[PDB]
């Protein structure tokens, strides 16, 4: 008995060779020793001598058929070769011999699970399920059987059974990472993400390098961060995206969403970096390219923005947003035909993209197609009735061709103001001490303090302003400053005014700023044009609100008290109703300050070139078909005449061709018309007036700055009187320069005046050489008289408010 | 005269065909019209009819040889074909005709610069330079000539001339981006980075898509961020790295340095992400892999850390830091031979890497090579005399083989404490009200509150503590908690103690925490072992400072007042000097709390196996060669005996083989010794005591917890008395269990006692079955008596401090 026990101890100490030799020496003495046969079989198994182990166990079973141990080891040997059926039978025999032999029960549950899996992969799922239940009847603890049951239930969309099976599997084996992973995947599939996250956390606590769980954790965390961001907590969303990038460092979607979140935070450099990284890891992320193009466009890197949009469209050709943004950039670049084609494709891709309709209307307005622009604006308001940009661009466009014949323009503006007031709260009390004989704070607010038409007039008061009585505050919304902006700032400061840069600010806070500065009269210089601050004007921050030159009609805002004009642009008997009270200055409402780059007046080209040249440097939006027909009538009335028209959209060949067609259809030879694009130079723009002899003013929207520049170069400008301020601005200037005999009341006398002026080249030449001195001695250049008049008007308005 | 002028106007209007036809009709009338010849030549040039233009200009020159215009256009035609010499000659002729003809001068400066460039590329740099100076004599404004001059000067390392040339080039052309770029590159090369940055900013303002300037801006910004970080402002450095990543989104070095900066900020998730991204964009960034491995190691992801270090070493095989870190990880993994090889390679790569020497000493200590460990520690102190870890590991290692024979161990500890006090400030005043008969606040501070040897003793007071008089505060520095930590917390809280988790905190702030809690007696349980808080003890936060079990010798800190012991471990006449005052408890200084997993005592294996089994479960560091020789003497003295030794390092085959060699050299058959590695189970570790009959205690470092566990399983433990506490701990336990007849004073009686115990298997078996009851009735398990004794000692110490 000591030898068998010693051999068993040796076997248990992995000293298989000496124990084997002892079992051999015992079997030489007793070939019927079943236990020695079992020990021999086990020791041969450990030497990978399967056949001889099988022989030893077969002989043991022959000696003791009810040896559950020998039958179990025979089943194990059968199992290792994958011959599962005989092994299963052997285990069944072992249980019949000793139903308490736990190792046989456990191994039988294993092999029964393998059998069930084999049938499952063969599509025999239901009988496999029954054998898995048999396994759990044999060993209610074999967790892998629960895992397999959960997988099967998850394949038949029976998620509740799958969860119950995975929960049982995790109970029997707490470190069964795959069960937690599959639970997390199912819970993610059910919409609940916190549970899924918890399951993945359990998986990674059990298996920290299980990649599938890391990837799914990053996905679930990104979805959760997106939800939480949509719920308002953007910072916690960002935290979730960063934690997601911890498990999946290349998850491009988390980078894209970080880009978006940082964009909303105004951390544009990070938004750019993250969007570009998202594109690097996911090149099919056309949204990243689109948003990157947007950020580059707002950084004024238009070429990069174009590249980004072209990439987005090469990935998603129908990506309506990229189409619209590319159209907008081409509009900025002046590629009008490409802009049109892009915007039209965006509209085709999404007929409810209101902003695309607004941009189309803007493009048509710039192209002079006022009617189509209005139609597009009407479609936009049909889609977005609160589209502020569409409404204001609509009003502006209607100002170019709406001749005073009814109360529709006024109605539209008035209604516009009513709606905004019902949608924009304002103040009702002011702490400004009501003293009529004290200093007054004047705010001038405008986005165009650079080389713009408005600047050529606001320069006059800025230069001629009695600072000892009227403290000046400037609210510059300029997008891009320049030498003229700096000159204005220096002029205001050198006297004692206040300059505030307000580009990129809110509106209500600007109204607060106006209140802290105790502005008494706030003067808006923009009206319904781009980047206006009419919302600040709606807040009523100042006790007196004025408009003056940015818009040639009523603002329609009931909160604006007064509009400054004179008795020539708006005669006392004008029938055009306006929301503002008209205050008429005694002289011209305009004071032109010439550019110090105007250069000399040249002699009249007609003396040297032998031809009369009419011209117009107005935008195409002012060149209405009526004006086109009138100019054709003039040029037919003046034998051998030439017309020079310079407009930015003539950079596009299609626009030139269409304009030529229009003219030719009126009987005018295209060879007689020279269409020049914009030349980006103040000096050269002014010198271009040497190319024309007679300026033709536009109607019903006259020139304003263009007429003044024309006159400064000695080019007579024929205008027409009419029923709207925009028409009579030319009347005011020509009359105050002393050319009131050149203001027509209608088209026929306008033709007659143009032919008469063209008929006396000598009178034309003397006028050319006299016009600079005539204007410089006139009120249009009399800065001091204009300043005293404006100052008096301001004082009068203050007095009106005081009572 | 009107026809020529009209043709010139037509040419100026790009109506080249009609003007050409008019010039032809004029030349039919006057073939000598030089101006008509020039106009024809120009119009043919615009149709790319070079040969016919050349004919027209040649005839013009024949008609007017001094026509500077015709000569200039001939030079232009020559220039377009690249036949620069004749063109230059033609321009020289034009200047001789009319030295004021500016277009000829400008074009001549251009062609002279091209000639200079041609000579430069041919290596004829100096004559090219003279022609560039000729160009500047012709046109002092031709900026490209200045640029070329700057390039040439930059090629001859004449940087001041290069800067002057580039500055002149930028003056003549403000939008010459390349000049600013080259200036920035030179300034970067001179060390000044702000100027370079300014130049690149100018370049990108002129050319926002010039890639070279973006890349160089990112480089310069990364260098500047690195400097500023090294200057203390890490946040501004991070801002610079982010701005760098704005211009170069894939600059891997900025990502690596961001990883480092965020690591110093403790934003490890970001440090990981950035280091991995840096590796993605620069796979040769072995430093990123190293630091990523460090972060994964500190996140307990040892397999990933190993992968990262293997990657770093595949990139940089001699990267000493990665070698050291991989060695440390293998030490944690127990791969002792791989750790040794790695640390030795790190030492070979950098012989001044003190930390590598410390880690080598730690490895040798774990391998039991105390002498080599001490040598390595001495080398580390030679390199880093303030290396806290090396000094403490040295003292600990010396405790294993330094037998009390001189005052060197005490001297080393005492000096250690002196130096730290001179390098660690502490407090001198306490607000604790000096009342000897009031409640006392006891702090227990320790990192090992988990399943560790120390826990088996600290459990006793935590269970048996009168909370109504001694408020308990626990400072747990546990790195990884467990069920025993939670059990201790629950036990302390259920009574009214305070539990504070302090893992990962500073030392001085802990001293502040001890002061706010008004701790009266702070008890350190760690001494010079890993992660101790001896620096907190140096701060003297509590009025009374005690050590008790973490270290078997003096701490050497003069700020520690008392060490708790008894009269058996440190007899009253002990000659070992210590900095602490010894307070001897009346009973055993140890109270073992058995594990509730100890299971039953088995019968003595000798009755069933037929062999006597000696054993030892002590670490190899305690198994000194002297002990090895003694055990060999015992086993030779006991015929047919077996030794079982279980130690963790026996997982390494080389350590087993070397140990076997040692034994065999002493005449012991290796077959008689079973070396078992660590089994990671408390139950199975305790049940392993069924494999041995007699425990052999180690010297001069006795077992402590191992001896108690042995006794609880009924295994007698023979110990020896000696001159040091660590030796006499076994004496204390055996005497207090009632086995004082088994405490030897020397090796010969130790052998005699071991043979006598082995000779009576029957007495051995009765002892085995009695030992549990003997100890349970003994003071070692008498929690109440031990608690009253400790409580009395605490009260006495408080009273001593009160006076």
């Amino acid at each position: 008995n000591d030898t068998l026990s010693y051999a068993n101890i040796l076997r248990a100490r992995n000293k298989f060779a000496d124990a084997l030799a002892l079992y051999e020496a015992m079997l030489e003495k007793d070939s019927k020793n079943v236990e020695a046969h079992i020990g021999k079989g086990i020791c041969l198994q450990t030497q990978n001598k399967g056949n001889l182990a099988f022989d030893c166990f077969s002989e043991a079973i022959r000696l003791d058929p009810h040896n559950a141990c020998a039958l179990t080891h025979c089943g194990i040997l059968h199992k290792e070769e994958g011959r599962l059926v005989e092994a299963a039978e052997s285990y069944q025999k072992a249980l019949m011999a000793d139903a308490s032999y736990k190792p046989a029960a456990e191994c039988l549950a294993i092999v029964l699970t393998d059998l069930g899996t084999s049938l499952k992969l063969a599509g025999n799922t239901q009988e496999g399920i029954q054998k898995y239940y048999e396994a759990l009847k044999i060993d209610p603890h074999y967790a892998p059987a629960y895992y397999n049951l959960g997988v099967v239930y998850s394949e038949m969309m029976q998620y509740d059974n799958a969860l119950s099976c995975y929960e049982k599997a995790a109970l029997e084996r707490p470190m069964y990472a795959e069960a937690y992973c599959n639970m997390g995947v199912i819970y993610k599939n059910r919409g609940d993400l916190e549970m899924a996250i918890t399951c993945y956390e359990r998986c990674l606590a059990v298996s920290p390098n299980f990649e599938i769980a890391k990837n799914n954790m990053a996905i679930a965390l990104t979805d959760l961060g997106t939800k939480v961001k949509l719920e308002g907590d953007v910072t916690q969303g960002v935290a979730y995206y960063k934690k997601a990038l911890y498990y999946n460092w290349h998850y491009a979607d988390a980078m894209y969403n970080l880009g978006v979140a940082y964009g909303e935070m105004l951390k544009f450099d990070m938004a750019i970096v993250f969007y570009e990284l998202a594109f690097h890891f996911n090149p099919h992320c056309a949204e990243a390219c689109n948003n990157l193009g947007v950020l580059y466009k707002d950084r004024d890197n238009l070429d990069k923005a174009v590249e980004c949009y072209q990439m987005a469209l090469s990935i998603k050709p129908n990506f309506a947003q990229s189409l619209n943004n590319l159209g907008v950039v081409y509009t900025v670049q002046g590629k009008m035909d490409a802009a049109a084609s892009m915007i039209e494709k965006a509209i085709l891709a999404n007929p409810t993209y209101a902003e695309a309709f607004n941009n189309l209307g803007v493009l048509y307005r710039d192209a002079g197609n006022i009617t189509m622009a209005i139609d597009a604006y009407e479609e936009c308001l049909k889609i977005d009735p609160d589209s502020r940009n569409a409404g204001q661009n609509r009003l502006l466009a209607m100002n170019y061709i709406n001749e005073g014949l009814d109360d529709k323009l006024f109605e539209a503006h008035r209604d516009w103001g009513w709606r905004f007031t019902r949608l924009h709260p304002q103040y009702t009390s002011w702490d400004n001490l009501k003293d009529p004989e004290r200093p007054i704070t004047i705010g001038y607010i405008s986005p165009d303090f650079f080389t713009h038409s408005v600047s050529y007039f606001i320069e006059a008061p800025l230069t001629h302003h009695d600072y000892t009585k009227y403290k000046v505050v400037v609210y510059s919304a300029v997008v891009k400053a320049d030498a003229k902006t700096y000159r204005f700032r220096d002029k205001v400061l050198k006297k004692g005014g206040v300059w505030k840069d307000i580009y990129g600010i809110d509106e209500k806070k600007i109204a607060s700023m106006v209140r802290e500065d105790k502005i008494d009269i706030l003067v808006e210089l923009t009206g319904h044009t781009a980047n206006n601050k009419l919302g600040t004007m709606a807040c009523r921050p100042a006790p007196v609100q004025v408009t003056w030159i940015g818009y040639p009609n009523t603002t329609g805002l009931p909160t604006v008290d007064y509009r400054i004009t004179d008795s020539l642009a708006d005669p006392p008997d004008t029938k055009q109703k306006q929301v503002e009270e008209l205050v008429r200055l005694p002289d011209c409402f305009l004071c032109y300050t010439p550019s110090p780059e105007a250069g000399p007046v040249c002699p009249t080209p007609a003396l040297s070139n032998g031809f009369v040249t009419f011209g117009s440097f107005n935008n195409l939006a002012k060149i209405t078909p009526k004006v086109l027909q009138v100019w054709a009538r003039i040029l037919c009335a003046v034998p051998n005449s030439r017309l020079v028209v310079k407009c930015k959209p003539f950079c596009c060949d299609s626009i030139r061709q269409r304009f030529l067609t229009t003219l030719e259809q009126l009987g005018l030879e295209s060879k007689r018309v020279d269409l020049l694009p914009l030349i980006l130079f103040n000096h050269d723009h002014m010198q271009a007036y040497s190319l024309m002899d007679i300026s033709l003013d536009t109607f019903p929207y006259a020139g304003t700055t263009t007429t003044c520049e024309s006159l400064y170069m000695g080019v007579p400008c024929v205008t027409m009187a009419g029923s709207v301020h925009a028409h009579n601005v030319g009347v005011s200037l020509l009359t105050k320069v002393g050319l009131g005999h050149l203001v027509a009341k209608n088209e026929d006398e306008y033709v007659q005046l143009s032919v008469d002026l063209a008929s006396d080249v000598t009178a034309l030449s003397k006028l050319r050489m006299s016009l600079r001195d005539l204007m410089a001695g006139s009120p249009v250049c009399n800065g001091p008289s204009f300043a005293v008049g404006l100052e008096s008007a301001y004082r009068n308005m203050w007095k009106k408010y005081c009572k």
